[PDB]
């Protein structure tokens, strides 16, 4: 095939959507005119930077509305915490206080999600309220609300938008909606068309009321990845400056296949810059002996994609708890936690040689003739699809056991 490294660097990345990447087209230029002259400390340099712009991104989402709103469960949901573990965002609790309060991702604390008090439970006009609440400080900034439609969520919509400026519409509970149909009109009653009607209505709402007509999402906190949600995330990422997209998409709860999907591509496409950062080499990565100094970093690599994934220790045996099981049985059901235990089939290093032999035979180099990433690096993509099919097994058992 291609035997130019420049240009098979960069030629890696088209194998991904427009929306799916996670460095900029300029920015990916300046990497290959700096490979191009060969000038190696400044290629690996403008790697680094890259990456030091994307690790270095700080994510504000901001969620307001009334008390019994799904407030909480929204954002405990993003952060994968269940409303009641330890650092759970709690009901009323942040009214009273009548101030905003931060809820850091567990995982990426980058990402910090700032649960505003209702303005219904603050003494605090619609324009007042917005500017105690620090609103030019959000990426974004949603308003959610349930079945019925809170005057005071509408007068805030009306200072957004007679800003000129942007929110999103998270209404919550549809399920509620489509249960009551249901019930009172037997044959009448189709939730596709309850559905339609619920949207519409929103629609109109902020039309009626001179409102720009914002994003809306109808989704449910009793049974998410069913409704908007998968597009409320695809539509929040779109929404992002490139180099925040990568924080933000390995935040996300994993929901769906898709969802665990995107975040893997996201992952090789990190891979593959810390491996060109790195420097090739001109060794078969099967034939190389993995020093301590690796395989550490390669313990740390797998404990941020596990985590990254839900499929770590802590996520483990919080489903055991859900299942009334044990984790031992949990682990049995997924590969990844296995990679680092010693058993008597064989030690670590035996091991990780096994899966490079497996990854080159089934992928082939990713490189030009002769050309090779480190060993370290094939690894981590391997560890990478472990790990991703890992938590889609596990997506697969939550929703089997319905
Ligand atoms: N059926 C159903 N219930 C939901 C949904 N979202 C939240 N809830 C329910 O609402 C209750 C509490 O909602 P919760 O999110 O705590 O309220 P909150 O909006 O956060 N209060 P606060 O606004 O003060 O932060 C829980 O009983 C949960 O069942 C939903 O989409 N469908
Ligand atoms: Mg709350």
């Amino acid at each position: 095939e291609n035997n130019d490294l420049p240009s098979s660097f960069t030629g890696y990345f088209k194998k991904f959507n427009t929306g799916r990447k996670i460095i900029s087209q300029e920015i990916l230029n300046l990497i290959e005119l700096r490979m191009r002259k060969g000038n190696i400390q400044l290629t690996n340099s403008a790697i680094s930077d890259a990456l030091k712009e994307i690790d270095s991104s700080v994510l504000n989402v901001a969620v307001t509305g009334e008390t019994g709103s799904g407030k909480s469960s929204f954002i405990n949901t993003l952060r994968g915490i269940g409303n009641e573990e330890e650092g759970a965002a709690k009901t009323g609790v942040v009214e009273v206080t009548m101030e905003r309060h931060p809820y850091k991702h567990p995982n990426i604390p980058n990402v910090v999600f700032w649960d505003l008090p209702g303005i219904g439970s603050t003494n605090f006009p619609p324009d007042t309220y917005l500017e105690k609440m620090k609103f030019y400080e959000y990426d974004f900034f949603i308003i959610i609300s349930a079945t019925r439609f809170k005057k005071n969520d509408i007068d805030i919509a009306k200072a957004i938008s007679a800003m000129k400026k942007e929110f999103y519409f998270v209404r919550t509970k549809v399920d509620s909606d489509i249960t009551n149909e249901a019930d009172g009109e037997p044959q009448t009653f189709d939730k596709e068309k309850v559905l339609q009607d619920i949207r519409l209505n929103c629609v109109n709402t902020f039309r009626e009321n001179g409102i720009a007509e914002p994003p809306i999402f109808l989704l449910s906190n009793k049974n998410v990845c069913h409704y908007d949600f998968p597009v409320l995330m695809d539509k929040l990422i779109s929404d992002l400056p490139i180099y925040k997209r990568h924080n933000f998409m390995v935040s996300l709860p994993n929901i769906t296949d898709s969802v665990i999907e995107k975040k893997r591509q996201f992952l090789k496409q990190r891979i593959w810059l810390e491996g060109f950062a790195a420097d090739l080499v001109n060794i078969i990565p099967s034939l190389t002996f993995l020093l301590d100094s690796d395989l550490e970093t390669l313990k740390k690599s797998m404990k941020f994609y596990r985590t990254v994934f839900g499929v770590d220790e802590t996520s483990l045996q919080r489903l055991a708890r859900d299942w009334e099981i044990e984790v031992d049985q949990v682990e049995a059901m997924i590969k990844s936690p296995a990679v680092f235990k010693p058993t008597d089939e064989e030690t670590i290093q035996e091991r990780l040689s096994r899966y490079i032999q497996e990854f080159c035979l089934a992928n082939g180099y990713l490189l030009p003739k002769n050309s090779f990433l480190k060993e370290i690096f094939y690894l981590k993509y391997y560890f990478l699809d472990m790990v991703t099919e890992d938590a889609k097994t596990l997506l697969k058992e939550i929703c089997l056991r319905n």
